Parts: C-alpha cells; structure tokens; sequence
C-alpha cells in the first residue's frame, strides 16, 4: 500500500486542501463505481474540512454517496459533543443527501438505551451489511489524530486498539471526555481503499513521526490506520516538523 504525505502551511490551508481533495475523491469514486462510501471523523480539522466540501457541494450527486462515522460520543442525540450533529451543521444539512444514505452511530438516549455494548454491536452489524455489499467496504475513511496517536476512539495500549475480530466496539473509559464512545476498530479502518489522516499542530508532530515510521499500532493507533490502496497524511508544517 502506497503512502502519501502532503504538507501545507497551516491549519487553514490544510483544511481547505483536505476538503478539496475529498470532493475530488468522491467524484472519482462515483465515476469509477457509480457510488462513493465515505467515513467521517470529528474534531476541529475533521469538521473544518467538511465546511470546505460544502463550498463545492454542487459538484457531487449526493444520492450516490453513503456516509458512515469512524467514532461517536455516546451521549444524548442533541448534545453538542456529537460528531453526527457537528457534521450535519457543517455539511450534511446543506446537501441533497437522502437521509437513508447517512448512517449515524447510536446516541445514549436512542434505541439501545444507555447500553454501549449493544449500540456498538448494532453499528457492527450495519458494517457487516455494508461489507456484504462492497469490497473494500469504504472508499475513504477520514481520521483526526491525537497527540498520543489515537484515531477514532482507539487509544494507545488499550483492549479497543488490540481488537482484531470485531468491527466496532464500545469504549467506556476514554482518557479524554466524554468517557463513553462507539468506535470502528483497526480491522474496519483497514477495509478502506484509502485512509486519510488530517493532522495540524506542534503537539501532534511526535505522533505523526512515530506513525509514519511504522510504529506498532497498539502503541500508536494511527500506525495501523492504513488503506488497501493508499494511506494519505494531510499535515501542516507544525505537525510535519519531526519527519
Ligand atoms: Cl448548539
Ligand atoms: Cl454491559
Ligand atoms: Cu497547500
Ligand atoms: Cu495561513
Ligand atoms: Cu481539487
Ligand atoms: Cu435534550
Ligand atoms: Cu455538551
Ligand atoms: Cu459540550
Ligand atoms: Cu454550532
Ligand atoms: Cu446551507
Ligand atoms: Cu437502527
Ligand atoms: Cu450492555
Ligand atoms: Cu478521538
Ligand atoms: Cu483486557
Ligand atoms: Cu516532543
Ligand atoms: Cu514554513
Ligand atoms: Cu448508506
């Protein structure tokens, strides 16, 4: 699998570039296969790039695009900490995507109640359904990365990042609030044609260098975030400073 690193000046430049790249990737996938399956992420740059996509959203036939999430905060549906809510405000509420093409992870006041394990297994069955229909399962899985290398809600040195069988798990004790999350696991992330890590800032530079260096994914979860066709690091100068 090829690896691409593309370094831009600063956060604003990075987010603009990443949004442009995503519009191009979605168009390319629709051209080749008649549809596109994309996995969204949260965090500042993950949501910021979606705002840029919104600027060019007329270039895409959204009836042909399917949306998943790599992780989600297991909190009430209307909570500001929700990744799906933030994505809807940034992009999804502004485009002609059919609601049934959008596959949000469950909320804690949703159909599974506050049962985290059931909610994770619910999304896993949905991915099994996607994975029964397409190979690889995803065209592009977007990711942010924390300073310690975490991606989705897979934190270093945890049973979640160690998971090799299940596609989705619950995390009940995230070291970063909120404590409860639903997350795709590395086997699910790795069933993407491309995995894109969008990373800004000095505090991320050590983890970028360790992940690109080919670290063990348990120690640096981002090192296991690898696409079947390519892995793309979209970074700014500050985050690239140890390459
Ligand atoms: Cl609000
Ligand atoms: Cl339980
Ligand atoms: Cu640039
Ligand atoms: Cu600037
Ligand atoms: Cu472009
Ligand atoms: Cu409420
Ligand atoms: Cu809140
Ligand atoms: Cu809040
Ligand atoms: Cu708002
Ligand atoms: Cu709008
Ligand atoms: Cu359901
Ligand atoms: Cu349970
Ligand atoms: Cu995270
Ligand atoms: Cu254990
Ligand atoms: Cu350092
Ligand atoms: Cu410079
Ligand atoms: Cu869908």
């Amino acid at each position: 699998s090829d690896t691409v690193i593309e370094r831009h000046a600063d956060t604003a430049a990075l987010v603009a570039a990443a949004g442009d790249r995503l519009v191009d990737a979605i168009s390319s996938a629709i051209g080749e296969r008649g549809q596109a399956t994309i996995v969204l992420t949260g965090g500042g740059t993950g949501i910021g790039l979606l705002k840029r996509v919104r600027e060019r959203s007329g270039e895409i036939d959204w009836s042909k695009v399917h949306i998943y999430w790599g992780d989600e905060r297991f909190v009430p549906q209307d909570d500001d900490e929700r990744n799906d809510k933030q994505a809807r405000e940034a992009l999804l509420d502004h485009i002609g995507i059919p609601p049934v093409n959008v596959h949000a992870m469950a909320a804690s006041d949703g159909e599974f109640g506050d049962d985290l394990e059931a909610a994770a297994a619910g999304y896993a069955q949905l991915l099994s359904a996607d994975f029964d229909s397409s190979v690889p399962g995803f065209d592009v899985h977007l990711l942010g990365m924390g300073g310690e290398g975490h991606v989705n809600s897979l934190f270093p040195d945890t049973d979640a990042v160690r998971e090799t069988e299940r596609l989705v798990v619950g995390v009940s004790d995230s070291p970063k609030p909120p404590p409860r999350r639903i997350t795709l696991t590395l086997p699910a992330v790795q069933n993407s044609r491309e995995v894109w890590l969008v990373v800004s800032g000095e505090a991320k530079a050590d983890a970028v260098a360790a992940a690109v260096g080919g670290a063990d994914p348990v120690d640096i979860p981002a090192a296991g975030a690898v696409g079947r066709e390519r892995t793309v690091w979209l970074v700014d100068e500050a985050a690239a400073a140890k390459l």
